[PDB]
């Protein structure tokens, strides 16, 4: 929750609407659909890039800790999972002597990694929610929650809650749902999704 709340503010502030309203961006600057596509793809290379990697890493760690993977089949299973979840193949073969996942900082320093997954969703579930109280009409990526007191009050109703109540109840106070949902992310990236589908006709 902490990082999602921190991140939605930056997501809204980076919009060209707030930039042209703050004076940094000249008012005589109309955003072309090409620039919107470029910005969406730059965002996706981070947001949608990290999701399969995070999910695969956490699944491998859970399967190791649960004993489903034998100690002599770790790297085999790891590079098997990476070839069908992340879609990434190792350039050179690795035996059980390697510990490639341990080369990551969060693995060798004993940090839970699933946090970076849910945080990627929650923010969008927040953002898509906060644009409803802000009465946004256009695409989600152009939404700005500024100047709208209703969205701020809806957010604060959960912010003041803290840990006193279950996180599901906190979600229902903003997104109106008890379980995490991925539909806001797809709604956010739909303009990029259509363009990507159109660009891959022959590939
Ligand atoms: C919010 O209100 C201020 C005050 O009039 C205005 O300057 C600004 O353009 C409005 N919109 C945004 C996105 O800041
Ligand atoms: C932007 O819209 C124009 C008008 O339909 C179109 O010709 C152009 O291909 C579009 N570009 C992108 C990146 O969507
Ligand atoms: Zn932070």
């Amino acid at each position: 929750f902490h990082e999602a709340v921190g991140e939605i503010m930056s997501l809204s502030a980076a919009t060209p609407k707030h930039l042209k309203s703050i004076g940094l961006l000249s008012p005589d600057f109309q955003e072309d659909n090409e620039t919107e596509i470029n910005f969406l793809l730059k965002q996706a290379l981070t947001i949608v890039g990290t999701l399969p990697f995070t999910y695969m890493l956490e699944k491998w760690r859970w399967m190791v800790f649960k004993g489903e993977i034998p100690k002599d089949q770790w790297m085999k299973k790891w590079w098997e999972m990476k070839r069908e979840i992340v879609g990434v193949v190792e350039p050179v073969p690795h035996d059980e002597t390697y510990c490639d996942p341990a080369s990551l900082f969060h693995v060798s320093n004993d940090y839970s990694f699933i946090r970076y997954y849910t945080r990627t969703l929650y923010q969008f579930q927040f953002q898509e929610a906060l644009c409803q109280a802000a009465k946004h009409e256009g695409p989600l990526h152009k939404c700005d929650i500024s100047n709208s007191t209703e969205a701020g009050q809806k957010l604060f109703n959960m912010l003041r809650l803290g840990k006193s109540e279950p996180w599901t109840l906190a979600l229902e106070n903003v997104v109106g749902a008890k379980n995490m949902n991925v539909r806001p992310l797809l709604n956010y990236f739909e303009p990029l999704f259509t363009w990507l589908k159109d660009q891959n006709k022959n590939s």
